[PDB]
């Protein structure tokens, strides 16, 4: 499969340091589908600029240093550099995900001449307003609103294209529930104009990167102990292992085996205490006596 198989570790793979709009956009314009990489910024000493060509455009996927912990490219925390180049391989930066490194130029990279992904294509994108709202809540659907900024940050379809909220988050989001600022054109009489709607005239360049926008946390304290059950927000299924056996007694009343040490892929929690998970082929009814939640993310001995 691979898609991308690009070492993601290795300065000489994808980090060219020394780079900038000035070079990033002229070495990743024209010639490059899933070409992508990450240059030292110069914003300020910390952050980077993940720098992906496709759809014939180049998206600037900005690195943020946290204090020391991991690193914040567009809200989406990973514990590394190495971590983020992961998900992006399988979340489509656009219609393409990460695949293979530009050439080299500044600090050394991986290195190639030429490209044998030769593109196909352009457009513009970049401000768009929801004038619709669709509330699909997710990262896969961007809940906007009547009013929302969004700005088109990957586009994998035609129909759907993924843009970032104001809170700079990343789903797909229908086109015919959008309107470009790049289309100033008469639909339903915009000589109302309203273009300037409600915000402050500040003409920054943003970048690709998905704006968090941090409205202020109220509620922001270090994990103390981490002695409750679920201390991780809901991303899926929950991950717990039999730490006694459950043999086909119970006589046969949904009683789901569980061996020791196996684990329990619950999707389905009752509140009585009864949950019902799959294992192997089977569905059955668990205590919580019978398993213990544990942190599905172990950093330690694999990552």
């Amino acid at each position: 499969m691979s898609s991308a198989r690009f070492d993601s570790s290795d300065r000489s793979a994808w980090y060219m340091g020394p780079v900038s709009r000035q070079e990033a956009q002229t070495r990743l314009q024209g010639q490059r589908h899933g070409m992508f990489l990450v240059r030292d910024s110069s914003t300020c000493p910390g952050d980077y600029v993940l720098s992906v060509s496709e759809n014939s455009r180049v998206s600037h996927y900005i690195i943020n240093s946290l204090p020391n912990r991991r690193f914040k490219i567009g809200d989406q925390e990973f514990d590394h550099l190495p971590a983020l180049l992961e998900f992006y391989k399988i979340h489509y930066l656009d219609t393409t995900t990460l695949i293979e490194p530009a050439p080299r130029y500044p600090s050394p990279p991986m290195g190639s001449v030429s490209a044998p992904n030769l593109p196909t294509a352009e457009d513009n994108l970049e401000y768009v307003r929801t004038l619709y709202d669709f509330p699909g809540n997710d990262a896969e659907d961007l809940p906007f609103k009547k009013g929302e900024i969004l700005v088109i940050i990957e586009k994998p379809e035609e129909q759907w294209w993924s843009a970032r909220n104001k809170d700079g988050r990343v789903g797909m989001i229908p086109v015919p529930y959008v309107e470009k600022l790049v289309r100033s054109s008469p639909h339903g009489k915009h000589g109302n104009r309203n273009s300037n709607s409600y915000g402050i005239p500040e003409p920054a360049h943003a970048y690709a990167q998905p704006q968090t926008t941090t409205p202020l946390p109220a509620v922001s304290g270090s994990p103390g102990a981490a002695i409750t059950p679920l201390p991780s927000t809901q991303n899926g299924p929950v991950f717990a292992k039999a730490i006694q056996k459950r043999v086909p007694c119970a006589y046969d009343k949904t009683a789901l085996a569980l061996e020791v040490g196996d684990i329990v892929k619950v999707t389905r929690m009752n509140i009585n205490g009864q949950w019902e998970g799959e294992v192997n082929g089977r569905k059955g009814l668990f205590p919580f006596t019978h398993v213990k939640i544990f942190d599905p993310q172990n950093p330690d001995e694999n990552e």
